[PDB]
């Protein structure tokens, strides 16, 4: 109980900032997550032995894919940590518990393929879950690991609190389906502008937690340019492999997934920042003003992609 995790000074300071990169030392990532839980939630939230066993089972159930991997899980949890720490009083005790775990678990057992590809391949998971296919699978995998012996980090919650926290985690994980992002943000936009947004309305909180989940999920666009640029390569490594698998099924993939159309990537990043990223952090900044640095960093990275197109790099 008297056993804090402490980070070296540069990490202790920079981990508080939105643009923090967790670094290339895999063995430090479990400690960074526990550090973040202890400060975000409390040193009493989780039994340390159980938490540690949970983290290591989650790590084991992330695959060695270029982007949708263990490092993404921890990266997305760090962004949630930064949002929670900058919005201290807005979130319940159960919410701070649930959301850091939801983020860590949100892409469990990802294979590096979209819901679209699962459906066109006729993958078994596409027959078990007709929409938000991989996201229903990620929640399913989270519950599985929580039910491993000595892995129930929520064991001290009442029967009804346990149900609420698993309901927080399910919605948060489903919300990382980008197909659901567009309508969720439009609805949040209308509620904020017409003045009807109400954080005591559970259905409203749900929508706001969903946008936070999209914001954390896309947070590679809020890093320093060299982090953002190299992470973009990793996601395109997945996209191009999926395009290869589409061609093997006799389907010309969309240009984004076609490795013969790499030239079109800079313009695809513009569309993505304009259609997805900027609107996401804009609405988030309206609802939670302290998250403005994510919008500022995203805008700086858009400008960097515009410079790539203009041959200024
Ligand atoms: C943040 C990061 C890694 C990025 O830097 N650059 C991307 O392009 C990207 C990212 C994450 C998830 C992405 N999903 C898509 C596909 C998509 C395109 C248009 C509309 C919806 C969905 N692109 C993604
Ligand atoms: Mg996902
Ligand atoms: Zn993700």
């Amino acid at each position: 109980g008297l056993m804090q995790f402490t980070l070296p000074v540069r990490l202790c300071k920079e981990i508080e900032l939105f643009h923090f990169d967790i670094g290339p030392f895999e063995n430090m990532w479990p400690g960074i997550f526990v550090y973040m839980v202890h400060r975000s939630c409390g040193t009493s939230c989780f039994e340390l032995e159980k938490l540690c066993r949970f983290i290591m089972s989650v790590k084991k159930n992330y695959r060695r894919v270029p982007y949708h991997n263990w490092k993404h899980a921890v990266t997305v949890a760090h962004c949630m940590y930064a949002i929670l720490q900058n919005n201290h009083t807005l979130f319940t005790d159960l919410e701070r518990k649930g959301l850091l775990i939801a983020c860590l678990c949100h892409d469990l057992d990802h294979r590096g393929f979209s819901n679209s590809y699962l459906q066109k391949f006729d993958h078994p998971l596409a027959a078990l879950y007709s929409t938000s296919t991989m996201e229903q699978h990620h929640f399913s995998q989270t519950v599985s690991i929580l039910q491993l012996e000595g892995h129930n980090i929520f064991s001290t919650l009442s029967s009804s609190e346990y149900e609420q926290v698993l309901e927080i985690i399910r919605k948060a994980i489903i919300a990382t389906d980008l197909a659901l992002y567009f309508g969720n943000r439009k609805q949040l936009e209308e509620m904020y502008q017409t003045g009807s947004l109400n954080l005591n309305n559970q259905s409203h909180r749900d929508r706001v937690i969903g946008l936070m989940m999209t914001a954390c999920d896309l947070c590679s666009v809020t890093k320093l340019w060299p982090v953002t640029k190299l992470t973009a390569n990793d996601i395109y490594a997945e996209f191009w492999a999926e395009g290869d698998e589409m061609k093997k099924l006799g389907i010309q993939p969309i240009p984004m997934m076609d490795r013969d159309k790499k030239d079109e990537v800079p313009q695809g990043q513009l569309g993505f920042y304009n259609a997805v990223a900027i609107p996401c952090y804009t609405t988030l900044t309206q609802i939670l003003p302290p998250t403005e640095p994510l919008l500022k960093a995203c805008r700086d990275n858009l400008s960097q992609w515009e410079k790539v197109i203009r041959g200024e790099e």
